[PDB]
């Protein structure tokens, strides 16, 4: 896989933030997560912290898998770098979100989601609490 660059135009929830790409406007939804809607518990807490994320980046990367790119809203399928942090990753490690939309073939960083899970998990944070 391969990091491209991106620009925030706008953080929208704990996991779709609006970006420019190849300078179009996306809204991309991150790979294999799930965090809670902004009207469910932790739901707030997820979206600041990835606001938060992207907001203070200098660099912003998005990061496409192997398979669909687009889903059937047209939201953008990536996993989101800020300065070489997955975002992804760091929800789930925070227990922000779940790993969740594992699809054959857009599953490259499972595992390493999974791991972070596990240690999520083994320290009850947030939605494990
Ligand atoms: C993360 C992801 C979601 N989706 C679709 C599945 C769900 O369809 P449905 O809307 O019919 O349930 C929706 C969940 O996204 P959200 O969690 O943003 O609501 O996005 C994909 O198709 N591929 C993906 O990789
Ligand atoms: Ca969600």
């Amino acid at each position: 896989l391969h990091k491209e660059p991106a620009t925030l135009i706008k953080a929208i929830d704990g996991d779709t933030v609006k970006l420019m790409y190849k300078g179009q406007p996306m809204t991309k939804r991150l790979l294999l997560v799930d965090t809670p809607e902004f009207n469910e518990k932790y739901g707030p807490e997820a979206s600041a912290f990835t606001k938060k994320m992207v907001e203070n980046a200098k660099k912003i990367e998005v990061e496409f898998d192997k398979g669909q790119r687009t889903d059937k809203y047209g939201r953008g399928l990536a996993y989101i770098y800020a300065d070489g942090k997955m975002v992804n990753e760091a929800l789930v490690r925070q227990g922000l979100a779940k790993v969740a939309y594992v699809y054959k073939g857009n599953n490259t960083h499972e595992q390493l989601l999974r791991k972070a899970e596990a240690q999520a998990k083994k320290e009850k944070l947030n939605i494990w609490s």
